[PDB]
RNA sequence: UGUAUAUUA
């Protein structure tokens, strides 16, 4: 009960060493010293929310706080939840008053307030881990506003540095209902998304989490698209990667090794040889039919050993494919 | 030989 600071709380916030002592407070005291601090800093939550130090004390303030005060600060702050998100420091308030919430007020108000900027906070540094969090924390009845506002902006987020990250989490913590709506429309786009920065980053994720559930609906649609153009995308920067992820898994991988020796050939196994991205895919081709069935590792390797003649055999990629041709 | 992802003191 012993408090020589009481009254003067809110100048303690001016240093970090002010801060950090108040949390120290909260650590060791902490239920009168949170009806403490609280209602002398309530009114100052958003500036403290967005400060390098204050922030800090309001993420101890919040594990330590009733309901009620939470409620109070959630009202508080949800006018400002735009700023308060592209913040640096802001956003690691606002993440944890998202991981404190209890009731459905809370999440209701939290869900209201963002509703209207998902796709603007989706694509923010600071901002989107605000989204990520509703994902990881709330139930999907609330976080359904997200989903919506994510799907429409499908192709833009897909294919933004930090959108991208978000329908990561959407296929992390989405309902099967949810997901799927989700998929449906990034399959609308699977080419421009596997050519894509990023966009060929979530097309790999599908692909990872339904291996994860060993279920596999959109593995296979994806597959079904995306084949037919083996070759093209194996020699594209980015696409290149789709392609090994696909060989990379089980239930897919022989019929993509089988387009590659069907349409592509001796002519589409020589392109990859020979280029800056095709050649990983070969490797990588290699290294599976090796181990999952050798009528497939034999047609490619004696594709590959007559075409391994000359300059070629010298290069940092030609050595790594040389080394590949007689594993049994 | 080839891609993203603030880990605020």
């Amino acid at each position: 009960v012993l408090d020589q600071y009481i009254g003067s709380i809110h100048s303690l916030c001016k240093d970090q060493h002010g801060c950090r002592f108040l949390q120290k407070q909260l650590d060791i005291l902490g239920s009168k010293a949170a009806d403490a601090i609280f209602e002398e800093t309530k009114d100052y939550t958003v500036e403290l929310m967005t400060d390098s130090f204050g922030n800090y004390l309001i993420q101890k303030l919040l594990e330590e706080v009733t309901t009620e005060q939470r409620i109070v600060l959630t009202k508080i702050s949800s006018p400002h939840f735009v700023e308060i998100s592209l913040n640096p420091h802001g956003t690691r308030a606002l993440q944890k008053l998202i991981e404190c919430i209890k009731t459905d007020e809370e999440a209701q108000i939290v869900v209201d307030s963002l509703r209207p900027y998902t796709v603007q906070l989706s694509k923010d540094l600071n901002g989107n881990h605000v989204i990520q969090k509703c994902l990881q924390r709330l139930k999907p009845e609330n976080f359904q506003f997200i989903f919506d506002a994510i799907s429409d902006s499908c192709i833009d987020i897909a294919t933004h540095r930090h959108g991208c990250c978000v329908l990561q989490r959407c296929l992390d913590h989405g309902t099967t209902e949810q997901c799927d709506n989700l998929c449906d429309k990034l399959l609308a786009l699977v080419d421009k998304l596997t050519l894509d920065p990023f966009g060929n980053y979530v097309v790999q994720y599908i692909i990872t989490k339904e291996a994860e559930k060993n279920k596999y609906d959109y593995t296979h649609k994806i597959v079904h698209l995306l084949k037919p153009r083996a070759i093209e995308l194996s020699i594209h920067k980015f696409g290149s990667n789709v392609i090994e992820k696909i060989l990379k898994t089980a239930i897919v991988s022989e019929p993509m090794i089988l387009e590659i020796l069907n349409n592509g050939g001796e002519t589409g196994i020589q392109s990859l040889l020979n280029d800056s991205y095709g050649n990983y895919v070969l490797q990588t081709a290699l290294d599976i039919s090796h181990k999952q069935n050798d009528y497939l590792y034999k047609r490619l390797s004696e594709i590959v050993a007559p075409l391994l003649v000359g300059p070629i055999r010298n290069t940092p990629h030609g050595k790594r494919i040389i080394g590949m041709l007689h594993l049994d």
